[PDB]
Formats: structure tokens, C-alpha cells, sequence
């Protein structure tokens, strides 16, 4: 065949070329969530596009370094310092600062999300880009853990609309990596997702984050068609676009044949 056929059942990905200035990383936005609310961000419409009806905190921008460790403090005989979860014992202590004076149960502020001060405690956060694969073939993307809830969604139509990352979420909830904090307690270390992409074509990602108490974890990584893992550190892989909602050609529906 002079051409190829096409994924099946129009099953390929959609993807974006956006015409306009490339800026390297991810957009940061930051919404209210409320301490110890540990039902809002169990569900998928809160997860896809509720979040955005709470009141916006601020943002950053170009943003490429993408894991989230927020630890609290514990204020401790010699000052006050994060402590790493697993170094946490008793009620409470962190291992080499002793005993701490502090609660485990308050908001606490800080700047270690992406520089923006704000309570990691509790807060909502959106990142918005577009993932520029080298090479053709399967990505997974994979969350190591998550502390307390999180979706990944990749693609035109699932993450964002193409050449409108800036708009109001939309509504899909067909995540490429549904980590929400379910309803029963519990849950794994499904976690991961595959996507097929092609290589030069923008690829819309949104990841939505929560958190409710205390620490806050979601370590990202993408493992490549070449099978080598893109761990926290996305630069070269996530650009950003102001909007450019009359470029007509922007939305490549199938590049599986463009
Ligand atoms: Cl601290
Ligand atoms: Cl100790
Ligand atoms: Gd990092
Ligand atoms: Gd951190
Ligand atoms: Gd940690
Ligand atoms: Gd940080
Ligand atoms: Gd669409
Ligand atoms: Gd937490
Ligand atoms: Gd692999
Ligand atoms: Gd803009």
C-alpha cells in the first residue's frame, strides 16, 4: 500500500501542531481544596474539571521539572525542618530531629510546589503542556505512588483541546492514568498508562493533583518507545503554547496518517 492504513477503529491517539512560539514546560495552575477533605477529589468530575470552580489561587509557568515531594515540618529541639514521610514515627518524632511539637493535622504553607506559595497540605493543582515525543512507538507514563489523588490524561479531546491549553478544562474523563483516591481506601503503587505517539506532533497532558493532609507525593515518569525511563525531569519533552484558538489546522485527529 503507497499509504498506511491507519489505527484501527480510529483508535489513534489526536494530536496538535500548534503554529506559535514554543515555551518550554508545563503551565502550573493552583486551586483551593479544603484541609481533610478527603471525599471532593474522589470524584472523576472533580478530578477532570470541578477542581476549576473552586477559587484559582495563582499559577506558574514553564514549569518542566514535575514530581511532587512536599514533606511538613517538624519543629524540632534544633529548629524547624521537612521531614521525609518513612522518617515519621511515633506521635510524632522524625528520625534524627526527635520529637516534633508541631501537628501533623494543620495547613502549612510553603513555596516547594514549583516555587508558588501556597498550602501543599491542601490544594488542588492542574499542569497543562504538550508532550513532544523523539520518537515513535509506546510511552507509558507512570505515577510511583499517589498522595492523595491524581489523573494523568494525554491527547486532543482528553487532556485539553488542541491550540487551546489556556481555555477551561474540559470535561473528559478518559484518563490515560486514573490514580483518584478511591472510595473504599486503598489502593496500588492501576500505576500506569500506555500511550502510542508519534513522533514532532504535540500531544496535549494535563496531570490534576490533590491533596488533603499532610504530605503530598507524585513522583512522574515516562518510560520511552526505546525503553529508557524520563524520571521528574521533562525537559526536551514539554512545551507550552499561548492560545490560538483560529488556527484552523491545529487539531491533527489522526496522526497515525497525516
Ligand atoms: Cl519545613
Ligand atoms: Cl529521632
Ligand atoms: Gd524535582
Ligand atoms: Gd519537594
Ligand atoms: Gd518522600
Ligand atoms: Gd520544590
Ligand atoms: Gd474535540
Ligand atoms: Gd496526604
Ligand atoms: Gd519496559
Ligand atoms: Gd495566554
Amino acid at each position: 500500500g503507497l499509504v498506511p492504513r491507519g489505527s484501527h477503529m480510529s483508535g489513534a491517539t489526536e494530536a496538535c501542531l500548534p503554529a506559535g512560539q514554543r515555551k518550554s514546560g508545563m503551565n502550573i495552575n493552583f486551586y483551593q481544596y479544603s484541609l481533610k477533605d478527603s471525599s471532593t477529589y474522589s470524584n472523576a468530575a472533580y478530578m477532570a474539571y470541578g477542581y476549576a470552580s473552586k477559587t484559582k489561587l495563582g499559577s506558574v509557568g514553564g514549569q518542566t521539572d514535575i514530581s511532587i515531594d512536599y514533606n511538613i515540618p517538624c519543629v524540632s529541639s534544633s529548629g524547624t525542618f521537612p521531614c521525609p514521610q518513612e522518617d515519621s514515627y511515633g506521635n510524632w518524632g522524625c528520625k534524627g530531629m526527635g520529637a516534633c511539637s508541631n501537628s501533623q493535622g494543620i495547613a502549612y504553607w510553603s513555596t516547594d510546589l514549583f516555587g508558588f506559595y501556597t498550602t501543599p497540605t491542601n490544594v488542588t493543582l492542574e499542569m497543562t503542556g504538550y508532550f513532544l515525543p523523539p520518537q515513535t512507538g509506546s510511552y507509558t507514563f507512570s505515577f510511583a505512588t499517589v498522595d492523595d489523588s491524581a489523573i494523568l490524561s494525554v491527547g486532543g479531546s482528553i487532556a485539553f483541546e488542541c491550540c487551546a491549553q489556556e481555555q477551561p478544562p474540559i470535561t473528559s474523563t478518559n484518563f490515560t492514568i486514573n490514580g483518584i483516591k478511591p472510595w473504599d481506601g486503598s489502593l496500588p503503587d492501576n500505576i500506569t498508562g500506555t500511550v502510542y505517539m508519534y513522533a514532532g506532533y504535540y500531544y496535549p497532558l494535563k496531570v490534576v493533583y490533590s491533596n488533603a493532609v499532610s504530605w503530598g507525593t507524585l513522583p512522574i515518569s515516562v518510560e520511552l518507545p526505546d525503553g529508557t525511563t524520563v524520571s521528574d525531569n521533562f525537559e526536551g519533552y514539554v512545551y507550552s503554547f499561548d492560545d490560538d484558538l483560529s488556527q484552523s489546522n491545529c487539531t491533527i485527529p489522526d496522526p497515525s496518517i497525516h
